[PDB]
């Protein structure tokens, strides 16, 4: 048996993104960017867990079919950064990641477990930074770390 999973201070939040080179980027150089709402409400998490669990995302490139890793937010959000550094110009600030986990989990080993929070929808038909309960994100967990 594997219980490592089934821990009550983490919250986990869905990242999509558009581009393969954001993705590259962010694991070549530990940082992350999200639009602004999502920068907000990220940063809202980081800084009420106050260090006392992690706040781990889950990420997925749009359409791919697939979540490509995980990683650690390791930051609060710094709003005022250069510019341009992602592939859209579209995206404002920096925070600092941590990532865990890189390895592809097609979508079909994860689309049964569905997201309360969300319609009941499957976990794989999330936008950015849906956020995952704390529940059904152990189950999400535990299927990637296995997957091979
Ligand atoms: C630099 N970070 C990013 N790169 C590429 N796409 C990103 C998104 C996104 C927003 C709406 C729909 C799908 C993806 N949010 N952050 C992104």
């Amino acid at each position: 048996e594997n219980l490592y999973f089934q821990m009550k201070h983490g919250r986990v939040f869905i990242i999509k993104s558009y581009s393969e080179d954001d993705i590259h980027r962010s694991i070549k150089y530990n940082i992350w960017c999200s639009t602004e709402h999502g920068n907000k409400r990220l940063d809202a998490a980081y800084r009420s867990m106050n260090g006392k669990g992690p706040v781990y995302l889950l990420f997925s490139v749009n359409g791919s079919g697939h979540f490509c890793g995980v990683a650690e937010m390791k930051s609060a959000v710094d709003y005022n950064t250069c510019a341009g550094v992602w592939s859209q110009d579209k995206w404002k600030g920096r925070f600092d990641v941590r990532w865990i986990f890189v390895k592809d989990v097609p979508n079909s080993q994860l689309r049964h477990i569905r997201l309360e929070n969300n319609e009941n929808k499957p976990v794989t038909n999330s936008r950015d930074t849906q956020e995952v309960p704390l529940e059904k994100a152990k189950q999400v967990l535990k299927i990637i770390a296995s997957y091979k």
